[PDB]
């Protein structure tokens, strides 16, 4: 039906505007800290911290095959890659720390992505 090619089409227009989005925030991961997920060869407890690892390569992958409906879905994912880090690591080290920092420089693309998505329907 033509209402299912229009429905494709805003999720196509959506994707992209999420991928600007991602790669906005990724930047404000110099040391690409929250690149790739957390190895469980290198740190083989994390699931048992750990119930629901994100990263942002596998937000990558999510994003490509367009699946992420809404900017609320993208944002969960998000906001794991931060809450996780500052569960599993200590205030005191660079983890917990670029976290803080990757949350608070993030709040102002997710500010006015939130806009955008609203504007444009």
């Amino acid at each position: 039906s033509m209402e299912q090619v229009a429905m494709e089409l805003r999720l196509t227009e959506l994707t992209r505007l999420l991928r600007s989005v991602l790669d906005q925030l990724q930047d404000k991961d110099p040391a690409r800290i929250f690149a790739q997920p957390v190895s469980l060869k290198e740190v083989p407890d994390y699931l048992d911290h750990i119930k629901h690892p994100m990263d942002f390569a596998t937000m990558r992958k999510r994003l490509e095959a367009q699946g992420y409906k809404n900017l609320h879905e993208f944002e969960e994912d998000f906001d794991l890659i931060i809450d996780n880090c500052m569960k599993y690591n200590a205030r005191d080290t660079v983890f917990y720390r670029a976290a803080v920092r990757l949350r608070d420089q993030g709040g102002v693309v997710l500010r006015q992505a939130r806009r955008e998505v609203d504007s444009i329907g």
